[PDB]
């Protein structure tokens, strides 16, 4: 075709880690972004391909991704330079037909260990899979500075910090409705983090990890950039308000259900309840 | 013609978009901006239009807007990728001989549901050109971040937020002499909050939403971008000096209204009287 | 010769000016820059010039400027704008044999309303030439957000003021060894405004303006842009010690005596004693 | 070859430098970079070289750095500049085969007195070549805002700042488990403060220096800039806390414990321990 780099979803990645790198929220390798792809997006390009794609089993099968293909960042690389070298730095992996492990296609130089965050997102796009009859095709972490800040002064509690999100930005209720599943600290990178995220996204489309970052899905890079933007922004906002000395006055619960009843949808009961 | 991407106006529309984006007032797809032309503006490009330009129909008829066109940013779309795709972002629309609908003549692949906000944008578009014999052209609303902050932390009362403005830099009272009239919050895209913005719009070139953002007026672009970037400073300002304890001295009475006898302005009474 | 658009002074002028907008320091048409230039830097331009050149009066004779060449910022033009069109943002002016006006040789359409700004800088300038035996050769102005902040909390004393931008970064003490004059504030434009910061250039090359901004002077774009620099990073993480509660401790008045001796500078007498 | 310019190692140091300036680290001539480069880095370039490489003693030789070449920025030069001019603003020296000086081999227009910071570089790369046994190729200082901040604020002692540092995001343990050394504040440019700064680089990765920046070693130019990205992205996340009241919860030493387990690293005994 043309090359593989000028295609949709490689520009796509690049945007995306790109306009992250410049927010201040992807120091180092902080950060990491899979996007689900369909056969026909990557098709054309195979003759660029590994010519022997490397095989990485997965300890935990996933059927459900059975010949699924995604675009992924690697492990260890750095959001800042994924615009200089996306090949480098980005690869494209397919599930195999058991869901037992997959194919590193592209990118990467082949290598398995830039690929290791994998399971974990892959439970994650397996419960949004089902939680949005396969709409959503994105899990983007990052670390966001305010909300990250925001978890050593509010309560770590699902509908506590939902429902001060909401109120620091008109539209987070409706763009968030299901609001924002905040864990324990736990370990990065094992198992048990991994599970217990994956558990929160069947109920939300945004997970916070306090002392680090949040984990969001939706079913394009834009919308879930902008789904982690919109809760970040409201966080800069709170940020602001609470070393001004705090809120004065703010969003009303009865406001909160007006604004979701015109925009027809069911807010998180416990965080509307406060 | 030159193809209509590199038109003053399309171009305009670009770099307001983008600018505004680059400076956090504008996640997702929060804000619009819709610049009022004129025939001469867009008669060499009518080849590019659309075939057949959708019709709307205005369930509130215009017909001070008879027969006008404007360029928009569309409905759902972020002003982050204006620049990356001007056409399926932005929308050129003329309303019809009677004020009673507009037509789609370019962009936004000629649908009807990204120009969902303008007849908000009209009805104050209508009061501008009322209050200032025809002279602005431009409507735009953003998510301005300290603006928001301080809707939680000041009173939000037109006199008394104003004052503090023009406290917070010297220019403003001479940028913005008639104020910022603070409605209270309403939910967004209803008629009430079109109504009652423009009703504000009659008395003030800036308008607050608390919790929520700013809306502005202007004869250009620039003018309307910079009357909401010398609020939004000063705003900034401000969150500093009141996160650092509040002000110690600030511009006195007797300093503002020394001001605006200099620069030939008469500021809003009640603000200057505080 | 090649265009004078691509000459070392509009280059530079774009870029000084480029880079305080995207620091935030120049909305809308706030800030001003002008920059001394010889003979030898505009000649190989001249057949650029327009044809007539318009003569403006000086209402105050600047016999030190006979014959001199500046490149200057329009009045009412914004920074933002000078990269994407210098020619209508920037003019080129020469003081004439007496010091009696200035003809418009270049930019600005040749119009005198964008050159308002210049009789006040003119005196700044003249101040400068003779403490610095001609070295300087800009003068600045811009709304340097956290120095701006500063002045509505810290008392508005050159010393008192001058002491903490030098506790603020160690660097600062060296780079600005005799201080920041701090004016009252003052109406803006007018002739008192314009010779109280000239009787300031002769004691400082920096010089606030409460809830207003900043003017300094150097040698050269980058040196006059540095010195601000400075200050205002300075200035910017004093605001975040104050935020924090203040500082627990900081750099001593014997170190700052120990620092301008290694240095070799002359610390502004009252502001060390403190 | 192609031009020295084009090289890897020119090309990286524009993007270090540029990246550090973009993120508001480098005010001015604030901060400096050198990278150690290996004989076949340079060798094709070697008839792009001054005719005449200007020699400069060193007055305290350094026989582990023999024959070794480098890549610097200029002492004077700005971080900004980098990118627009590297042959005016970087050297590329190499020190002789007794360690008793450097020949300036391209770039500075062959001037000694741009290389004035570089023996007490050479002080830190030669204790980081011994403590990494030959890992470490780069020193970069620069003056980051937030870690600046923190020390009028916090106890400047390593044990504690560390641990705070460690707490302000989760990765920061495993990125620089050994901690970050605190200097008293020391008089710039001195013997003194090289020698105090090579003695900590001998237990640590970071070393700061109260009320002016911070200096850090690493493998390549992005680990360098990336671990001083993380530090002083945790510190930003800290001073929104502090600025908000403080910490309500945070990361335990219990947790801190189990990562560093995890991650196979050896926290810093006394930063644990609080
Ligand atoms: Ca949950
Ligand atoms: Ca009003
Ligand atoms: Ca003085
Ligand atoms: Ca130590
Ligand atoms: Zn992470
Ligand atoms: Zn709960
Ligand atoms: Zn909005
Ligand atoms: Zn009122
Ligand atoms: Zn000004
Ligand atoms: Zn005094
Ligand atoms: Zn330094
Ligand atoms: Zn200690």
């Amino acid at each position: 075709m043309q090359n593989i780099t000028q295609s949709w979803f490689v520009q796509g990645m690049i945007k995306a880690t790109t306009d992250a790198w410049l927010k201040g929220w992807d120091e180092r390798n902080g950060g990491n972004l899979t996007l689900r792809l369909d056969d026909a997006d990557i098709a054309p390009y195979h003759d660029n391909f590994h010519q022997q794609p490397r095989y990485i089993p997965l300890s935990q099968p996933m059927p459900l991704l059975a010949n699924t293909p995604f675009i992924v960042t690697g492990s260890g690389k750095f959001f800042r330079n994924v615009q200089l070298d996306p090949m480098a730095n980005l690869g494209i992996v397919k599930v195999d037909s058991d869901g037992a492990g997959y194919h590193i296609l592209w990118g990467l130089f082949n290598e398995a260990v830039p690929t290791s965050e994998l399971p974990a997102h892959f439970l994650s796009h397996c419960e949004r899979i089902k939680a949005t009859n396969g709409k959503d095709r994105v899990i983007m972490h990052c670390h966001a500075t305010n909300l990250i800040a925001l978890t050593y002064v509010l309560e770590n509690d699902t509908a506590v910090f939902t429902r001060q999100l909401w109120e620091g930005s008109t539209e987070c209720l409706v763009v968030f409705p299901d609001g924002v599943g905040i864990l324990p600290w736990m370990v990065p990178g094992t198992d048990a983090i991994g599970q217990a995220t994956a558990q929160e996204m069947q109920k939300h489309s945004l997970v916070l990890w306090p002392f680090h970052g949040v984990f969001g899905s939706g079913p394009t890079l834009d919308e879930t950039f902008g789904l982690i933007d919109t809760a970040e922004k409201s966080a800069q906002v709170l940020v602001k308000v609470y070393s001004m000395g705090g809120m004065k006055q703010t969003i009303s619960r009865e406001e909160l259900i007006a604004l979701g009843k015109r925009f027809g949808v069911t807010p998180l009961a416990s965080a509307l309840a406060l």
